[PDB]
């Protein structure tokens, strides 16, 4: 039933998303006004009426998502201060003054990078609950970055890591993206975990 089936598939993708974001919407009232609009028919409401309705909506929805974002921030920060607290007691783990922790997996003996160097690395990043959010082993290929053009916690660790080294680091949100997180699996104030293997460094420091 192509067309009536395409319609169905579209509706479902729409309903999925409204129920995810929490929106009491009435599909049939939506149907009716979509039809009236597509048949150039007599609209039950005027331009401004519908417009003022869709602003009170965006206003509604900006308020909702501010509150969503703020819950996420209190909750993410609390889950990190406990993750980090319990991690502290696990063997191998060292806490640095800045709250960054690391476990050494293998010690290199090559040069250490500085602020104004470029590094090549292989890494996996995951959230406290083990959701992987990025990995070089998914692109089959290593990554190149300037030491001072990455999150604070990478910058601090890297300056302690001889090339050849493999470390697991645990990164308080203050040293990561902070509360500036607006999209995806990484929410505001999320504590981040990385395995980092440092292959090479472009200069001394």
């Amino acid at each position: 039933t192509d067309k009536d089936k395409l319609s169905y598939s579209i509706g479902a993708d729409l309903g999925k998303n409204f129920k995810n974001q929490g929106i009491d919407v009435n599909p049939e009232a939506m149907a009716k006004g979509m039809q009236e609009a597509m048949s150039g028919a007599q609209l039950a409401l005027t331009e401004q009426q519908m417009k003022d309705v869709l602003n009170k909506f965006q206003k509604d929805l900006m308020a909702k998502r501010t509150a969503e974002f703020n819950k996420k921030a209190d909750e993410n920060k609390v889950k990190g201060e406990a993750f980090l607290t319990e991690n502290k007691n696990k063997p191998g783990v060292v806490v640095l003054p800045s709250g960054l922790q690391y476990k050494v997996i293998n010690s290199g003996n090559g040069v250490k990078p500085g602020k104004s160097d470029t590094v090549t690395v292989e890494y996996t990043g995951r959230l406290i609950d083990g959701t992987v959010f990025d990995s070089t082993e998914k692109t089959g290929k290593p990554a190149t970055f300037q030491v001072s053009q990455v999150i604070p916690g990478w910058t601090e660790a890297l300056q302690l890591m001889p090339a050849g080294s493999t470390w697991e680091i645990y990164v308080p949100s203050g040293l990561a993206y902070g509360p500036r997180s607006v999209g995806g699996p990484i929410g505001p104030n999320e504590t981040l975990i990385f395995k980092i293997h440092l292959i090479s460094v472009k200069k001394s420091s």
